[PDB]
């Protein structure tokens, strides 16, 4: 083998999805493919958007989180709303005694993260966060090779590059609603991947640089973080919202005896060219392309959500815990401080 | 919730893979392993909690068994499959379905008459990456007129002895690897009829009496040319690539070198298929990525829900004929016309 | 090292170029960069084209081959005219006692090739042919590794693929003027590369398939040749005029212990993307590109012409001789016969 | 036809390369090899038919010598170059030109006053592939606003001992490799001014007292961010890549992994730099492709034909300052502002 045994048709878990936008849709599609899941509610401030998602999966639609929480069959809530709404919404879901999966970034301050985590534990519920790429099949494989100590020797370098042409919806570009720019949006993943590839060691210091390119908004479009891990390995996170030509996500680990690299979007092994356009391909879809296949599964969403559901229904302890989210949140806060005053920031947390 | 009782015949490498794939299906109950070698069958049975026997009829006496996977040497396929169908069971037969076109048509007809599912083990037409490439290649506006398809399949050759005997394998690389190459070529073009086949083969190793490499040029009805390039003599790692070229566009897909992970070591990687020293391109999820999971899900779906199959015994017959024509072409040094 | 010593400024060789089209221009540019070369004449039936090339290099222009041959300073003639004109023109250049470089394909029949070669030898002049890719730096390197017998073991497979979107000028698509289509135009190179990569062994048999896609003309757009070499290795030449997206040229050699591959146009190590267009790039020049650098030198034209000039001026014997051209010509003639009647053709020549 | 008399100082690895490159130039007469080790200098001299000495002044007493290549350890560069310029000779000094910004400005000024050519050994800005990438990256309509440049330069480290001594090398990887990284970054953007530099370094090996790896973030005047990533601790083969990203486009170039030749062997390739087992990506024409040939042709052109140089001592000063600022940043844990 080995093929993981298939879910498991038979338990029933009532689910609410809060935020029926892009990511709420992905989760709705991933969760409804799981035989154990009953999607009961879509919650959204925009009723048209909420309604469109709900009818697609035969859920009920509401604009009030409290209506869904009044449904006793709901035991699990997915929160995919703008970043600054995560903490109030997750705090209320937890207080109502429900399990909750919160999209990246968990919250926007170290305090909120520690306190949300303490509140979930007290309430005896699962708090899970949406760092999907550490569940991506390709990266899991690469993580396994990066852990071969005989093969790599002493690891000294890790690098994660994550580049897009930027967000589609407006809330991403305001601090008030988003917390920060590319460093928050993409840097979340890059920092989680870096830690993880190294075996989650303590971070000793951080250095960072950011720029805002776009006139719209008040957040950065690009950032580079230099992370100093406790063993002395240097991490780099290179993120950007101003990169054309298609999403890029790569991971590189370098030791004294070996190295491991992995490429998500440019490593799918399919190539195409056309003089006109490919209908079934994400724009840009003319000229030379490297088309994706199974983008949802290959980004890790399917494995993440299966393991979250396994944690709620079967008490199967998760690989990635609120401790990991807390570590990411303080790294990002340290990075923003470093960028602001042009100095290395010592960690301690 | 719908349980399906399954028996696996042949407890070797492929029986092992199928057993792994089917027992991951919540609908499936693996009840029997059948194998002529009792030690091999016992090992597989104890691993998956099934009964074991050396006699297929002991497993067919079990009325719970409604579906049988046949993963035995090529020449044993037809007698076994005929038996299974005669006993009213649905069957999946590993590639080379059969060695003769007459036998293929009989089995299909016998299966249709009995009202059972006959399925064949061409797993790579179910591989997720190839399935995506096939979708792109079907965009007529994007590709214009399709005039070339090429499938290269290269390995360092089989390890068990019966593969290199003509009596039991029915062929060498052209059969073992060519089955897939031809099925992929055909499929990438939307499955058009084949009009002619030219082929060249060669035996390299001294062991056995079958070819180690071969090339087939295929003339499809519309005039597009297919190339199938297969070999048991290629070092450095398995290769499987697909290429479709039209006047306005093209599509390529690479299975084993397009998996997007690179590694280097001065020593070795323990978790990697040898060669595991120096520069490597390691696989991940090789069973799923090769198409076995999707194949076996769609065959179980057919048996349970009557949901009609994408790849049919008609496809398998087309492949058998082509391989028959290719071996004749290789012997006669001439293009062979397909009156079928 | 090692860097080849630089030409050698000082000898003077008067040159005529016949055919001032695309390839006559390339040669004019390569030859005038050689300090030893004096480009005296451009000969072309079209005076405007001839004149445009000549003024660019300060040559004289004529429409009569005889005018250039009346110039005693001319000792070396480059023939870059349509394929069917090669034999008469080269026969006249040779008879006038001049050295001659004839573009691919040398001539269109085995007889003509043997007889042209015999005539040059009798006249004591160099006859050279324009198979440039066997001089391409990258392929020379690959040829050297393919000759490591310990590293490859027994070589059993060689493959050359050569694909373009087809010729620009009309004469290429008529048998009368061109001899044949892609199999002649591209197959010339593919067959020469195959032989060479294997150490130029005898060819025992040939099998071939061709199709005509285009309505214009009467020659084939695609062809595949299966070559059986004497040692038992199988060669493949895959050529096409109907391939979009940019020129492709690759070489693959496979043995029992190893393999060697090389990629000319997709192996240049430069990548680019733009949302608009790159001005300095060969169309298609939008979207994802793999731009060439030094395309003339990297295709081998510079090394070929330097070695041809070395042969004339310094008697330095050439690596690739008229014997090699004769072998290619009969392979192609065998291939066309095989395609015509659907049978393997045994060689003997 | 115009002959230029040359002396090479330092008969080691780089002196060897330069001697190879310059003697291929028909305009050049290599007359002297100078080296403190007589055996090393003698070996190089006998190979190229030059005179040999251990005393630079014996070679400067020769009035035929109009041009000197200095390929000695970093700390020896300034005293030697000063001597050569003081004697009225044109000079080419290998990378790290000098270790101090003051010294760089003196040499440039001394050279300008004497009326001679001072050139520095940044060969990769002359590499044909990078020169092409630089042309693409200069297409403003195609790239839009340029906001990122990244240069990664990775090796398994130097083999001679003086490289790992601060006294004689003036630095580790950040100096040895970083010189190129910074010069490439700067050049790819059209050579704008540098406003600030942040850096992090680390020593891995126990031997020596210099860093093995370092990263530099560079803030250019317009606001574009440069990254220079260098390391002596990277296995599997040398890497050198360049990346430029703008809002409308991007350009990347790969020197050692973008050479387009792939090989595999179960044994080894004799004609290949080790690692020469397993999967390889072999180099071809490494001297020319690294830029040495073009560099040395353009320096000889300058000396003979007064044809002004693309890369000037002003560029070298900019690089020296940046490296100075980077090492301070690495020590202080802070961004260093460039008031130059
Ligand atoms: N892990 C990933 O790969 C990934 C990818 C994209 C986005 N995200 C994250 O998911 C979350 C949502 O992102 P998105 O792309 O789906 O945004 P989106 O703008 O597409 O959707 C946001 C939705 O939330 C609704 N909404 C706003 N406030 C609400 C509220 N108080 N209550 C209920 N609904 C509300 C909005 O009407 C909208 O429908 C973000 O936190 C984002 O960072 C994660
Ligand atoms: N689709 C694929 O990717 C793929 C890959 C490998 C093999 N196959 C095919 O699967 C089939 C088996 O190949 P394999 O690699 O597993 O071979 P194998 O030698 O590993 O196993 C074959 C097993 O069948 C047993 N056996 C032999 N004759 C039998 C008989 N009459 N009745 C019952 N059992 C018998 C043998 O003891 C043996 O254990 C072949 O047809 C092969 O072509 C397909
Ligand atoms: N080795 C290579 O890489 C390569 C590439 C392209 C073409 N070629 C070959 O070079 C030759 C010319 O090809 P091209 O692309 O330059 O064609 P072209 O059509 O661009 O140029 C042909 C030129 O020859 C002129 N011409 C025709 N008949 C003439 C005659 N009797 N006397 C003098 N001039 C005459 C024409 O006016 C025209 O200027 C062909 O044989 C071709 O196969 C080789
Ligand atoms: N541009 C490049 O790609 C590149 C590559 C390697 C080295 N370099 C540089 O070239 C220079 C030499 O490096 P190397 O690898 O050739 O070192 P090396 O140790 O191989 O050779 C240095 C030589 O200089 C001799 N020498 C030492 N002190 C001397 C002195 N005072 N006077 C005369 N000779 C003296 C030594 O005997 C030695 O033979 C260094 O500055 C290095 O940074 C540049």
């Amino acid at each position: 083998g080995l093929v993981p045994r298939g879910s498991h048709m038979v338990e029933r878990l009532g689910v609410a999805v809060v935020g029926g936008g892009f990511m709420g849709g992905v989760h709705a599609e991933v969760l409804t493919a799981d035989p154990r899941v009953d999607l009961r509610w879509v919650v959204d401030r925009d009723e048209r958007v909420g309604t469109d998602l709900a009818t697609r999966f035969g859920a009920r639609v509401t604009t009030t989180l409290d209506e869904a929480l009044a449904d006793d069959t709901v035991r699990f809530v997915v929160v995919a709303t703008p970043a600054a709404t995560h903490e109030p919404i997750a705090a209320q879901v937890i207080a109502a005694g429900r399990n909750v999966l919160v999209e990246k970034p968990l919250v926007l301050s170290t305090g909120h993260a520690r306190q949300l985590a303490a509140a979930a534990h007290e309430r005896g519920v699962v708090l899970a966060h949406g760092g999907n790429f550490v569940y991506a099949p390709k990266f899991v494989r690469a993580h396994e090779l990066a852990a071969d100590r005989e093969a790599l020797g002493t690891v000294h370098s890790v690098r994660v590059a994550f580049r897009t042409s930027g967000p589609d919806t407006d809330w991403f570009r305001s601090k008030a609603t988003a917390g920060g720019g590319a460093l928050t949006d993409l840097g979340w993943h890059a920092v989680e991947l870096c830690r993880w590839m190294l075996g989650k060691p303590a971070i000793r210091a951080v250095t960072a640089c950011t720029r805002q390119l776009s006139a719209a908004g008040d957040v950065e479009d690009q950032g580079v973080v230099l992370i100093e891990f406790a063993d002395g390995a240097i991490g780099q996170c290179d993120v950007s919202w101003a990169c054309p030509g298609g999403e890029q996500l790569t991971v590189e680990v370098i030791g004294t005896e070996g190295l491991v690299t992995a490429d998500l979007w440019q490593g799918m092994g399919v190539e195409a060219y056309t003089n006109t356009k490919f209908g079934a391909v994400w724009e840009p879809n003319q000229g030379w392309l490297r088309p994706e296949w199974e983008w949802i599964r290959n980004s890790g969403y399917v494995h993440q959500d299966r393991q979250v559901v396994d944690a709620v229904l079967d008490g199967r302890p998760m690989t990635h815990t609120p401790d990991d989210a807390v570590a990411v949140v303080e790294t990002l806060e340290a990075a923003y401080r470093s960028a602001a005053d042009g100095r290395k920031v010592e960690m301690n947390a």
